């Protein structure tokens, strides 16, 4: 079927989400990789992640939305009110078309097309609306060891390749309000406007400082001025079950994007079934090449300062960015 604006879909009920893309890539996201769009891919995990086989939650079904009254009340959606005030209308805007499960899918999806590198994932459309909240305690947080988020992704699905995919390249175009004590936008990595692998070099460095004034927990020290790092990646890029995984995204952007896609739709049908959806991937915007160059350790860093923690293959030999260290701009 041809739509109004000339895009052809595989079925026609996909025609009345064009300008909810529309919209979303013009007046929220702004055609940037920035704020927004980094809120409206981190409300993806929470939404989707709370599902537990015998603890309950509907998964990807818009419940953070709907039932935020309660899900919000849960630590580990510290921030998510902030990502609702600015997502949150939008999807009130566009809930004459579609369920709140399938806008925050969109969202993150168009989101994503947003960053230079990030894939264009699949995207299918159906998801009833939420039944009740979410339980309290299925989003995993900064400071939960390796073996729990192990459990808790292995538990609903995925592998533990997908696994480090799907957190550390969400990592790499994201970055903290929460955790450095009142300051905004903290990158993960050199380049959270970069759907890039800088967040697993970055991460693989020898801590050395913290931004700010104090830490919250689940924070531990970053090697990169104007950056923070989670305990969780760090964890993740140093533990015998995840560190080979981790390794092998450094200087590896075409597999991590691949990778990740496979790992974003995954996330998208928990708690549905694939049978009863509808595929509306023609929708979603067409993806930004990755026009970087290869992977580098920041300015200052030299391969001395990788933990390496891979034993089956060495930390790959990549250059030094030249010049003089500098702090990492804030995400405006
Ligand atoms: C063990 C798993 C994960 C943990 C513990 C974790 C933890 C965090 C934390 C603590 C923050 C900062 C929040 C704030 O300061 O308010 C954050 C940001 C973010 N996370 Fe993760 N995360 C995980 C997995 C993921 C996944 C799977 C995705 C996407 C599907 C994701 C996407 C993001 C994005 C895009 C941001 C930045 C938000 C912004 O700049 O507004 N995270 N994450
Ligand atoms: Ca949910
Ligand atoms: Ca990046």
């Amino acid at each position: 079927t041809i739509c109004a604006d000339g895009t052809s879909v595989a079925n026609g009920a996909c025609c009345k989400l064009i300008p909810v893309v529309k919209d979303l890539t013009e007046n929220l996201f702004e055609g940037e990789c920035g704020d927004a769009a980094h809120g409206a891919l981190r409300l993806v995990f929470h939404d989707a992640i709370a599902i537990s086989p015998t603890l309950g939650g509907g998964g990807a079904d818009g419940s953070i939305a709907v039932f935020n009254a309660t899900e919000l009340t849960f630590h580990a959606n510290t921030g998510i009110d902030d990502v609702l005030d600015a997502v949150g209308p939008f999807l009130l805007k566009h809930s004459d078309v579609m369920t709140p499960g399938d806008f925050i899918q969109l969202a993150g999806a168009v989101s994503l097309t947003q960053c230079n590198g990030a894939p264009r994932v699949k995207f299918v459309m159906g998801r009833p609306p939420p039944k009740a909240a979410a339980p309290n305690l299925l989003v995993p947080e900064p400071f939960d060891s390796v073996a729990t988020i192990l459990q808790r992704f292995g538990e609903l699905g995925f592998t533990k390749e997908e696994t480090v995919a799907v957190i550390g390249g969400s990592h790499s175009v994201a970055g903290a309000d929460d955790i450095v004590p009142n300051e905004q936008g903290i990158p993960f990595d050199q380049t959270p406007s970069i759907f890039d692998t800088q967040i697993f070099v970055d991460v693989q460095l020898r801590g050395t400082m913290i931004p700010g004034n104090g830490t919250t927990e689940g924070e531990v020290e970053t090697a990169v001025p104007g950056t923070v790092r989670l305990q969780s990646d760090h964890l993740l890029a140093r533990d015998a079950s995840t560190s080979c995984i981790w390794q092998s995204f450094v200087n590896q952007q075409s597999k991590m994007a691949q990778v990740f896609g496979e790992a974003i739709f995954k996330m998208s049908l928990l708690g549905q079934t694939q049978s009863k959806l509808i595929d509306c991937s023609e929708v979603i915007p067409r993806a930004i090449p990755f026009s970087h160059g290869p992977a580098t350790l920041p300015p200052g860093q030299t391969l001395k300062d990788i933990e390496q923690a891979c034993a089956a293959s060495p930390f790959p030999t990549l250059s030094t960015q030249p010049g003089p260290v500098t702090s990492v701009p804030a995400i405006p």
